[PDB]
Order: structure tokens, then sequence, then C-alpha cells
């Protein structure tokens, strides 16, 4: 996250961190046994590390549970990020409590001007690298479908949403991808994917969540 804050810790509950030995990719627990991320993060072995927020240091509110199951969304399109989404479950069920919560899905769509809640471990850095122990937080704005599609022309479809500032300055980044976008109490967008961090004319761009709500909700009752 660039030009965010710290969020505070376990201030985002639904924030997981999944490990492969280190962290690489937020993702938002949905319910005790689930986690949506993004399908970019797919990879075999992980961990999904929850109630974190110094994810180098046990601080003592973490539950580390090892994925049983990944499930990468059916029209995943690595080469363009088109659905963008994966299901991970994990192998047993997170003990939910405060800090280890689930955020609910949408049930339709958040409109251009909402105001949403986005948070990683991701680069804070527009220029550089430095990777914050501590979870970042960001408020941004979904941004219009047009200036979405006029900031990356030809690349963003009808699953992916623009959130973040056209001026630049604010914005997720890598080692965010995978984790939340919150808006009105509702997982809205996943990190998906932007040109650098942060940069003039080129906002995050994220999963759009509520045109998968029925491809969630279907993968984790058949799973
Ligand atoms: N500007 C953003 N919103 C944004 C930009 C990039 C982003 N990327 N995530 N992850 C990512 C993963 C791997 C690489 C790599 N092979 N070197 C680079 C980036 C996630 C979010
Ligand atoms: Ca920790």
């Amino acid at each position: 996250i660039v030009g965010g804050y710290t969020c505070g810790a376990n201030t985002v509950p639904y924030q997981v961190s999944l490990n492969s030995g280190y962290h690489f990719c937020g993702g938002s627990l949905i319910n005790s046994q689930w986690v949506v991320s993004a399908a970019h993060c797919y990879k075999s072995g992980i961990q999904v590390r929850l109630g974190e927020d110094n994810i180098n240091v046990v601080e003592g509110n973490e539950q580390f549970i090892s994925a049983s199951k990944s499930i990468v969304h059916p029209s995943y399109n690595s080469n363009t990020l088109n659905n963008d989404i994966m299901l991970i479950k994990l192998k047993s069920a997170a003990s939910l409590n405060s800090r280890v919560a689930s955020i609910s899905l949408p049930t339709s769509c958040a409109s251009a001007g909402t105001q949403c809640l986005i948070s990683g471990w991701g680069n804070t850095k527009s220029s550089g690298t430095s990777y914050p122990d501590v979870l970042k937080c960001l408020k941004a704005p979904i941004l219009s479908d047009s200036s979405c599609k006029s900031a990356y022309p030809g690349q963003i479809t009808s699953n992916m949403f623009c959130a973040g500032y056209l001026e630049g300055g604010k914005d997720s980044c890598q080692g965010d991808s995978g984790g939340p976008v919150v808006c009105s109490g509702k997982l809205q967008g996943i990190v998906s994917w932007g040109s650098g961090c942060a940069q003039k004319n080129k906002p995050g761009v994220y999963t759009k969540v509520c045109n998968y709500v029925s491809w969630i909700k279907q993968t984790i009752a058949s799973n």
C-alpha cells in the first residue's frame, strides 16, 4: 500500500496474509474455512495467516492454517488477469474472534465514488521498494469505469474496477495482491493489478467481487 496508513493491529480482521515461507499475497476471510484472493496469487503450499498485524513478529493473535484446496476461477485468464479470483479452503476452520473475522460478500455491486478500505503488506513505495511489517490501509474511492478504461485502454473488463486516485500517490502495490477492497462492509474488490503503483493516471485495478458472489457461494457450498 502506497500512501496509506498503519491500520492498527487487527483493525482489518478479515485481512489474511498468504504465506509460502514468506508473505506473498493478501486474501480476505469470507468464512471460517474460506479465503478469497486473486487467482494470480495461486500457489501450492499456501499457509493462510489470519490475525496478523506485524507479519514478521508473532504478536499473539495469529492463526496459521494451511490451505487444503485452492480453486482458481474457472475463467481466470493469467494473461489479462480477467477473473482474477481464487478461493482457498483452509484445512481447518479458523477460530473466529474479534481479530479473525470474516468479511461479507457483496449482495450487489458498488458504485463509482464509494469509499473503500484497501489493505495489505505490499510495497509502500511507488519508486523503489519498502515492505512494511505491519498492515497498511488505504481509503480509496471506486473510480468510474470510464476513467478506469481510459487509464488502461483495452485491459479493463467488466470483472475489474479501478479504485484510488488518478493524481497518484495512493494505491495498492505488489504484495497487496489478493487482498481486500472493502466498501460499505462488503468485500467488493480484490487487489489485482496496476501499472507500477500510485502512479499518476494508473489507479489500482481490482477484481470486481460482486460479479463472483454466485460462483463464490456455489463453490463454497459444494466444497
Ligand atoms: N498499482 C496497483 N494497484 C498494483 C500494482 C501491482 C500489483 N502487483 N502485484 N503483484 C506482483 C507480483 C509479481 C510481480 C513480479 N513478477 N515481479 C510484480 C507484482 C498489485 C497492485
Ligand atoms: Ca504476526
